[PDB]
């Protein structure tokens, strides 16, 4: 039949791509081609409009199986061709060895690191439920799409997927349909060596629905029926167990050797002949497969055309909601939304930046409907919920509604991070955030790095940034954390010192379209600074205190800016004139013009950095660095600062030593380099 | 009864400690005091010998509940007193806000970051099973101890605990007995808001045994019976569901407000009067409680005295095993074990450092019985198994034996990291390791940081260190990873360039007693270097190529040392004389004498670093840095190096620019500083 021919075509495109690269993973593509064919035939999508907001989404969580995804996208006429398949895994191609959303048309998210994609699918489904609850009206199903995820044994072993699956079951996300490639083989061999749990019983315990397909090597009728069954279960996510043979058809089917290396040439020949293809030909695309797939595309395009007319009718019936939806689909924030950001003066009281963050959220959430977010069981400590908002929960629980704006992630930082990526991936201008303590953002590093690589504008509300948290002690106090994330490409790491800087950090985070943000916020109170403003802090680094005859400039962030200002006064008593630079975001600063940056960090003056954590990175901006390169301590925070000499006198002493060290030396800006 | 009085004493010590600090967590201590009393009465331990190798171990995974642990340790006469309890959460005390094994006698591991302790308990239990299988003989139960773990809802939400619980069930670890504080309250309120899964059904799916105690606020008889029941189930770890009231006894019992803040003074008064204590007194220790607990200590000490005689008899009957066991309990490696380390010369073939690592392991595993380790489903890629060894598996599976030495962790990096910490915590000189790709060590950051804080000599065999891995692409290629871990206190991060340096890295990792190691290893082949040796690489940094009239020194690591040597030759053709420094471990180098370090990085010469990852940290050792501060690419590795100009010509160009930039400048070593 044409369906059988399509499945063989998919299998052989994937195998031929791996062969051409002499690199990659043929096993799971061979095993999952029937399911991929069946799922894509049920999906609504437009190859010519990858951003249609009511499309069904597909996520390949087992991203090593990407030759399968690329084959589907090519066959359906996305902006990806057989010539791109021939360049699989080659430098600069549109067919990299794991899918990247920035590079591959039709790749919703970036996968490859196991466990991430299923969690991203939870986030796409969470966003779809929130979006539908916000906009749908009687006779106006603006959003009614599904989220389909493929995943393997490795994804099921990774703890992040357990976190997200527990939460998705709690959230009753009935438009999520996941498919487990139950092939009993991972890199180390049989799953009997390490993975003998009853997966299905575990997913039932989370509140998922289960469908089992025992013959998924051939039974596409049962796979399609499993989708139909899943769609009838509107209050549970569904896991479809696909019992497959890894490498189905290969001489080496059912072995670990077919997971991750190219097939032998004679194996590929026998695959082709058994399936009616020419063993002398590679990258064959039978025209009857193209015709069948084109029929489905044409039907999907008529569905999108009708959706566009539904949307036009919605704008007439619901003028305000319709204009809001249009603005969001255009990628634009509300006009002048930033007028809601709080502004402070030096006459205002000292406030912790966690509390300043709460106040910002309180003001901007009512103004910007596409902001949603939550906390990983730290709501009363991170201060991430705006009073008067409703939680995102299924209404059946009585605890919230899908129209809610605040997510109770539970103690699940890693899944929160990956779910945030999925909410961003949904689109519709979602600007979403997640709270935890800065030190426990590290639990989510796998997902955070993917926010950066995927260019998603997610925001971590990362409170309790330092030893300033006090008594909880060194297991809670960051040292390395900012260096880690600042060293990752494409992460804006804001460490605001006061009210105006906190508003600038949020302006950046919400306006972002391609850069994730981490906002490092304090437990302890900090004064409002003389010289701060949203305008200057928006530059990432700025001259807080200008001193034309400076003997030294002190550059600092966060809680240490006030310390630097106090040190300036001690230094004046010693006959040393200092300037102060505040550097709330190194990435934003780096992106400013060379001339602006040199106006902040000029030649001809020693520069000392002060920040109560690792000194790594700081030589970009300073000649000498005063930091904390050891673990913290459990005690009252002011006593810890005193212990480590993060006091006005301790900073002044080091500043004076810095001036002395450069006596009779020619000093150029740290911004200069040889290349 | 005296048991009731003991439980009240524990509760009130914990409450009084929190009150004195005006900080900390009274709720779970109040709820878990009955269980703690019951468990400690069943445990075998010596307060005067915290390292008895056949002790039962206790782990408080819900580490915020530490006032409970400290109260137990004080009551049992560990080296911790009521005066230390009065200093709870105060700077420098022996009673920090979360337990630290380095500081607190009787704290086996460091907890506070949720999820870790249960995984550490899995590792203690894994080690005990391996140890018992190695040493026990008929009539000689050298090791027969249990591992008891307390854990809360937050631990059960964290994905790391799911990973370890799946693995522990697979491994049939029947001497592990965990207790869930089922109090239905976390920081965000009722667990109904985020955590509605059927925990018990999930643990059954992992292959655990379950005991439920519905009245754990009072029913110590049932808690003791649950322990007895668990001990009869020798082939499954057990989860005991303790249904408790958080804050039991408080006016505010059963609320989130009692989780994490001190009780009101009037609440503490009514607690004391209802339990027969004086509301005017704090830190009361009734002498009848001390007497009862002392009776149990005395019995335990007689058990240890008999164990010492068993051990002496074992040494007579089994002289070789007995001497091996004695050496391990003394903390000493085999005499001259390091003679087994492979040595290379520049005439030997090029080898990837992952393969050099395999060869080291092959030679040292047969010589050093306390080495065990595994991989997170990457055995054939990390090359972490010595041929001819048997896997650690329950014999009932037919797949290994508990005497085995190689652990199949599955796709579980974070749990692997925390399990490694537990194996180290067991003691007996275990030197244990875990393989994954360097980029996915980041999945385990929560545990890695605790290896550093806890001072455990664990080792990550972290292959595929860079863009040199090639086609798998940027989701697999580290950029930030070494900077992250080098910025963490107390992590040795070895990036060996060749065979001799790889042997030095293992010498350091195996000899370690207080510092975790990460060995960053290549996929791609590297040449044997002229000038390398185990002796010089053991210094962490050394002069590979000395040039008395150097115009520049190039400092490099790993794969970039050979690149630097090739660049030296290009530079010679340009009339520039370079030296080369190899810096295989920055931490080890930093610990050398100032004079040694200055002999490697002298004054008076520009220094350029070369390493194909983040430049963060490198200004400690260089004036200019050539690194990679962007994500990688999917393609053949040599093509990626060429793209980013990590070629002999690209390094030479930057070296020449560096020489030019310092023309007419006075240059001092990067090792100098102002303070
Ligand atoms: C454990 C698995 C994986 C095991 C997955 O087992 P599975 O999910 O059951 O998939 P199959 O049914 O296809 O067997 S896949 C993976 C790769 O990195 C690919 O993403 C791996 O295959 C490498 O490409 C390969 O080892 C390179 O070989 P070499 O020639 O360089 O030696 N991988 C590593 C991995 C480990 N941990 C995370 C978080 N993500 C990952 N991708
Ligand atoms: C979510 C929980 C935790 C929630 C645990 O719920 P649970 O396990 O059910 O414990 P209970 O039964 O006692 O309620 S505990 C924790 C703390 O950091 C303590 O370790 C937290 O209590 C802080 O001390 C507190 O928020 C500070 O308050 P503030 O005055 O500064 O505002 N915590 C944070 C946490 C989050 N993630 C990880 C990995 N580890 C953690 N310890
Ligand atoms: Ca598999
Ligand atoms: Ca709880």
């Amino acid at each position: 039949s044409v369906d059988q021919k399509a499945i063989s075509t998919i299998r052989l495109l994937a195998v031929d791509a791996v062969a051409a690269a002499n690199s990659g993973h043929p096993g799971a593509p061979l095993g999952l081609a029937p399911a991929a064919h069946a799922v894509f035939k049920k999906m609504r999508f437009n190859p010519k409009d990858t951003k249609w907001i009511n499309r069904d989404r597909f996520v390949l969580s087992n991203g090593h199986a990407c030759a399968l995804l690329y084959s589907m996208l090519v066959l359906y006429g996305y902006d990806l061709t057989v010539e791109d398949l021939k360049k699989f895994r080659q430098l600069g191609s549109k067919t990299p060895g794991h899918p990247e959303n920035t590079d591959v048309p039709g790749a919703e998210v970036t996968t490859g690191p196991l466990g991430q994609g299923i969690c991203n699918g939870v986030g796409i489904a969470l966003a779809q439920a929130q979006f539908a609850a916000t906009y749908n009206k009687p006779d106006f199903p603006i959003s009614d799409s599904y989220t389909y995820v493929f995943l393997g044994d490795g994804c099921l072993m990774e703890g992040v997927s357990s976190e997200a699956s527990s939460l998705a079951g709690h959230l009753q996300l009935g438009n999520l349909i996941a498919f487990w490639d139950d092939n009993k083989i991972s890199i180390d061999g049989s799953t009997e060596v390490a993975f003998t749990e009853d997966v299905i019983a575990r997913y039932k315990s989370y509140g998922w629905h289960i469908v089992e397909v025992s013959d998924a090597d051939t039974d596409i009728t049962a796979i399609a029926a499993a989708i139909d069954e899943a769609k009838k279960v509107t209050n549970k996510p569904t896991l479809v167990r696909l019992t497959t043979t890894i490498g189905f058809g290969s001489l080496a089917q059912g072995t670990h050797g077919v997971h991750g290396a190219p097939l032998k040439a004679d194996d590929i020949k026998q695959l082709k002949t058994k399936w009616g293809f020419n063993p002398e030909e590679s990258f064959a695309v039978p025209a009857e497969v193209t015709a069948s797939y084109n029929e489905h595309v044409a039907e999907n395009q008529k569905i999108q055309q009708q959706w566009n007319e539904l949307f036009a009718a919605y704008k007439q019936k619901y003028p305000e909601l319709g204009a809001e939806l249009q603005r969001r689909l255009d990628g634009k924030l509300p006009e002048n939304w930033d007028k809601a950001l709080p502004v402070y003066t030096p006459a205002d009281a000292a406030v912790a930046t966690r509390k300043l963050s709460e106040i910002v959220l309180s003001k901007i959430i009512p103004e910007v409907p596409e902001i949603i977010g939550g906390s990983a069981d730290l709501t009363p400590s991170n201060l991430t919920k705006a009073k008067g908002t409703v939680d995102f929960q299924p209404a059946a629980t009585g605890l919230g509604d899908y129209s809610g704006r605040y997510i109770r992630y539970g103690v699940r930082e890693h899944a929160m991070g990956a779910i945030m990526n999925g909410i961003a991936a949904f689109g519709a201008n979602y600007k979403n955030y997640g709270g935890t303590f800065l030190n426990f953002v590290s639990y989510a590093a796998g997902a955070v790095r993917l926010s950066a690589l995927s260019e998603f504008p997610i925001t971590w509300v990362a409170t309790h940034d330092s030893i300033g948290l006090g008594e909880d002690g060194p297991t809670h106090q960051p040292i390395e954390t900012l260096a880690h994330f600042r060293a990752t490409p494409n992460i804006s790491v804001w460490r605001p010192a006061d009210g105006n800087e906190t508003s600038a950090a949020y302006k950046s985070a919400i306006e972002s379209t391609h850069t994730p943000h981490i906002l490092a916020l304090t437990r302890q109170n900090l004064p409002q600074l003389e010289g701060s403003s949203i305008e200057k802090a928006s530059k990432g680094g700025y001259t807080l205190v200008q001193q034309d005859k400076a003997d030294i400039i002190i550059v600092a962030t966060g809680s240490e800016v006030s310390l630097a200002v106090d040190a300036l006064k001690v230094l004046e008593g010693q006959g040393i004139k200092a300037g102060v630079v505040s550097l709330p975001d190194q990435l934003t600063f780096d992106k400013q013009s060379e001339e602006y940056k040199l106006s902040v960090l000029p030649d001809g003056v020693p520069i000392l950095s002060v920040e109560v954590m690792s000194t790594f990175g700081w030589s970009k901006y300073s000649h000498q660095q005063f930091g904390l390169n050891r673990f913290g301590a459990s005690g009252k925070a002011p006593e810890i600062f005193k212990l480590f000499e993060f006091t006005p006198e301790g900073v002044a002493e080091r500043a004076a030593k810095t001036v002395a060290f450069y006596k009779g030396k020619d000093v150029v800006s740290p911004l200069r380099s040889a290349f």
